[PDB]
């Protein structure tokens, strides 16, 4: 009952102004040596191949996926760059979520 809720959610996330930057796996050829530094790369469109195939065992689990987005972001990027920022309002917006439906 639980896992149901990831679904609305991961919709919200990929329907949102600000996610742009998460909704498909980074494209080294634009983001140059980006696993240089990050190391477990994640995204939505990965979260949600996993999420309709049972991949997510508790919704902490996809949680932990969607925070490791947001981790990524703000590993790789300065918090006032545009992508930065975009990770910022993302992560307020998940966490508000979460805390609403759970
Ligand atoms: C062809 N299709 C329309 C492309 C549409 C999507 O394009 C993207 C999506 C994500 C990025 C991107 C970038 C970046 N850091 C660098 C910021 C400076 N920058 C370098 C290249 C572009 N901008 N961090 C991150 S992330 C996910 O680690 O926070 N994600 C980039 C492009």
């Amino acid at each position: 009952s639980d896992l149901t809720f990831c679904e609305i959610i991961l919709m919200e996330m990929e329907s949102h102004d600000a996610a742009w930057p998460f909704l498909e796996p980074v494209n080294p050829r634009l983001v140059s040596g980006y696993r240089r530094i990050i190391k477990n790369p994640m995204d939505f469109s990965t979260m949600r191949h996993r999420l309709s195939r049972g991949g997510y065992t508790s919704s902490e689990e996809f949680a932990a996926d969607a925070l490791l987005v947001f981790d990524n972001c703000q590993t790789f990027n300065e918090d006032d760059s545009e992508v930065g920022k975009a990770g910022h309002i993302m992560r307020r917006f998940f966490e508000s979520r979460w805390e609403e439906f759970y």
